[PDB]
């Protein structure tokens, strides 16, 4: 070894590593970037569970990002900040099962609880690799082991034809096991406390924590979870075996592949990219907030379905926080309805909010449709196109994130969990989306992992603050499973979302502020009635 | 012999009678017949004009209430006794009452005849609540109220029949009208400008005239109080008349002219009695029998008239009181009483929703609870009481009441919409049934002008404020005093705005949408869902 930094020289199962010495804005860290965790899941091994990573001879280098997991990558506004940002930024590879771990430097003295991180993209994307997912800030200053790994996504992670064994669907979830089986064997070798281990993702991210929590091996993995944005339950995280299998095979009939061995055996033989090329063709209507390939209800991973799972299990010991951004739907809007973009104010016509409605609520029939009409429609003002727009906006962020929320927030409540629940509402000062989208689905992420703190990144001063204030919630929950400071009594206090009085915060500039109803009235309209209202 | 009391009508000659009112003295004409007494062989029929007389007929008194149901719930009970009847019964009943200033009105004066309400089946125009002295006396208005046959006798209908053709309490209303037209101008009046006005199913009456083009050529402006010809209660089909009219012939003992024969030959408390056990649902808000969609008076439903007429000649005055459910919550609803707060549980809430809205499918009520639960406080027993009774109000009143007057504006008329907040300081009824339905009444009328009444300072005031809004609006079409050059103005009923004014001690306040996001539920939405 002779001359280097004798600080990021560490052993693992699987080898030895040799990390980085990263400069944050207050103090070095450790990363360890690029370590293999299971074996590349190629050609043979293309849609099947991941098998551990053998191991390997000297010492492996851990200075770089890996490769991204193959995925679509989006094209809708090419050079525009606001998409390129979530775009893949290392090369697109089927091997790609790689985590990164930053950690203090030095690496610290007493074991610290770990974070680990699961990021979003609709199960048909994400990297841990992107810039505001970067664990060097949650590390320095809060003093974190922080995880975050690469899983399988799109085909690749979801496609499943049920019950058989070359593709029994739901193994891009199986890598996200098998990364937190890998922390439970050897956070300790850079100080992180195995027993007290946090689980935390956004969007598709924040669906698969949920189902970390309902599939029982899963479960002792991990300790607490935080859910941003996103849920097990609801319209979009799930598919039945039923629809899965027929996703899959019409991708196959897509590609040239037409007894469930021979024709996966075919897709086996088929380019990385002729099947992401054809990855959004199976979608059954015409939709937004709905992905083609996502965990299904296999009797295995999930033994029922996260509805049903919610309502009957028991949650006593389990700590959960969950919230959601002021706009969750606006971004969805450019990507399908027409009458928006992120170039024009998006001031659509009635006839438009109701076509949108049919879009946003793909499922939905004429009627349950005329329903999600009436409610959402300001009959004082029925043809504003700005309410309109806003209201369009709602229906799709509404049914896709914040009901869902509500309702695994007083689901989980009911069982014994303790629950706690807000709703980010600052807009970041360096958003480059339009202001009409408000507070979008994702800007929070900047702000949990502390980029503010970066002075080259043109945040303002308050915003520095507010971004510290988040980052000892996160990690103060990741500790104690409670947000709240125990050393500072004068300052607002979080308290737990009951089903008696429904509190919850507000994170924005201003101190906490406490709000009881997370969207009550219309989250029973969705929760309650819709459900009832097609089942007839 | 005082000259200013005897009058030269068509039919003969009256004498009236001077009353005083609290400012001075009026000249009142009560019980006059306006037609032959529908007995025997007459009942269900329509009415005939009534035939000449000798001499000089004494109309110093209010002449016999029409046979209806007299309600028990509360005996002695003033709430209730106020409404009941304070003449004899009778089916012989077809008498109208004449109030006007003393002196008579040198010039022709706006005449304002005042059709009552009691669910078409109860009610008269002797109750001291439509006591027509303090109009005559403060405003100088010539004001006129009928009787019309209610229950079985005014709307049993074997439509197509000859012998129960239907609608002949409406018949009834009608004749008083044109009455009104060719004699109205002996005492005063200015048959060119006569305004209808009515509450509860009075308020529906004056909406079925609207729609039943005989009767326009009789009024010229409405005022439809807490009631309408659209919406659930009022009218029935065809079908469901001949249904109920069947029935109850079955249950008294009883081909079309021998079943109405055997009716006939039954004494009227023996209907009576029969008359509540012919509604096909348990209900609140519903009545045995009730105007008739006979493809004559009403030639198509009163939603399809509405949904479809021309108004452009017409004025109209709509409007609800505070709380119009809460009276009906008592008459059936189990957990409600006036003599207890009536906080109910959550599963008495589902079962009242069931009967507020008797005709609703599982699924219907469903959405009903779904919306009307505070999911803040979803079992808090306030907010359950106050969401049945607004439940009530809603879909029997208010939202009628904001579709008939959308529908109105939108096809030519001139609306001016009110809501009346203002709760009696008498008042008998617990304190949690709000503003019930039918409280407003007391104020058009004055009687807080009566000092013998222990109304307070400021209810006399409100008062005759409110009479200036209505009598205002008979003289001109526009409730705004032409003299008040202060700003607060009621301003049109309108589609695009949706303004409406609220009537109490405060003065006028402008706000916009009648209830409009749970309205449209109601008008709207529950529509395409029973029917799917
Ligand atoms: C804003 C942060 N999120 C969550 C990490 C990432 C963006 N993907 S998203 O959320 O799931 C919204 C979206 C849907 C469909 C398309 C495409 F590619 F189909 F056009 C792009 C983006
Ligand atoms: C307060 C103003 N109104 C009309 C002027 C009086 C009561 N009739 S009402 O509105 O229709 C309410 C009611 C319904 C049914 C019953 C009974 F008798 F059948 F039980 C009594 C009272
Ligand atoms: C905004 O731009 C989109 C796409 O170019 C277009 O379809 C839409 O109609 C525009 N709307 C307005 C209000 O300018
Ligand atoms: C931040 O602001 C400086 C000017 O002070 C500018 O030159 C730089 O490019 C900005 N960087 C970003 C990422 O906006």
């Amino acid at each position: 070894e002779g001359r280097e930094d004798p600080q990021l020289l560490v052993r693992v199962r699987g080898g030895q590593l040799r990390g980085i010495r990263l400069k944050a804005p207050g103090g070095p860290v450790s990363a360890f970037l690029g370590i293999p965790f299971a074996e590349p899941p190629v050609g043979s091994r293309r849609f099947m569970p991941p098998e551990p990573k053998r191991p390997w001879s000297g010492v492996l280098d851990a200075t770089t990002f890996q490769n991204v997991c193959y995925q679509y990558v989006d094209t809708l506004y090419p050079g525009f900040e606001g998409t390129e940002m979530w775009n893949p930024n290392r090369e697109l590879s089927e091997d790609c099962l790689y985590l990164n771990v930053w950690t203090p430097y030095p690496r610290p003295a007493s074991p610290t609880p770990v974070l680990i991180w699961i990021y979003g993209g609709g199960f048909y994307s994400g990297a841990a690799s992107l810039d505001v997912y970067d664990g060097r800030f949650l590390a320095q200053v809060e003093g974190a082991v922080l995880v975050s790994m690469n899983y399988r996504v799109g085909t690749f992670g979801f496609l499943a034809l049920p019950g058989s064994r070359e593709a029994p669907g739901n193994v891009g979830l199986l890598d996200q096991r098998l990364a937190l089986q890998w922390v439970q064997e050897n956070i300790a070798a850079f100080g992180g406390d195995p027993m007290s281990v946090t689980l935390f993702g956004e969007s598709a991210g924040a669906a698969s924590v949920g189902m970390h929590i309902l599939s029982l091996p899963s479960r002792s993995l991990f300790h607490r979870a935080v859910l941003q944005s996103g849920t097990p339950n609801g319209p979009w995280a799930t598919v039945s075996a039923g629809e899965a299998r027929r996703r899959a095979t019409l991708l196959a009939r897509l590609v040239g592949c037409p007894n469930d061995t021979e024709l996966i055996a075919c897709l086996r033989t088929r380019p990385a990219q002729d099947l992401v090329d054809h990855e959004w063709h199976v979608l059954p209507q015409e939709s937004i907030f709905r992905f083609s390939f996502v965990p299904v209800v296999d009797g295995d991973f999930l033994s029922d379905t996260p509805e049903a799972l919610i309502n009957t299990g028991d949650f006593q010991d389990l700590q959960v926080l969950v919230g959601v951004v002021k706009d969750e739907g606006s971004y969805f809007l450019v990507y399908g309805v027409p009458g928006f973009s992120k170039d024009n104010e998006s001031l659509i016509s009635r006839a438009q909010f109701l076509a949108g409605v049919r879009i946003g609520v793909p499922q939905a029939s004429d009627l349950a449709a005329e329903a999600v009409v009436l409610h959402y429609t300001d009959w004082l003002h029925p043809e504003d196109p700005t309410h309109l727009r806003d209201a369009m906006s709602a229906v799709v962020g509404d049914h896709n994130v914040v009901c869902p929320v509500a309702q695994l927030a007083g689901r989980l409540a009911a069982q014994g969990a303790r629950v706690y629940a807000y709703i980010f509402e600052h807009r970041a000062s360096t958003l480059t989306w339009p202001l009409w989208m408000g507070v979008p689905h994702g800007y929070e992420i900047e702000f949990i992992f502390g980029l503010p703190l970066d002075p080259s990144l043109n945040y303002t001063t308050e915003e520095r603050i507010f971004a510290q204030r988040l980052m000892k919630y996160w990690t103060n929950f990741a500790r104690t499973g409670d947000p709240n400071d125990p050393r500072d009594s004068k300052s607002p206090q979080w308290p737990p979302y009951t089903t008696a009085a429904q509190q919850y915060v507000s994170l924005n500039l201003k101190p906490l502020e406490v709000r009881r109803g997370l969207r009550a009235q219309t989250c029973a309209f969705w929760n309650r009635f819709l459900p009832k209202l097609l089942s007839a």
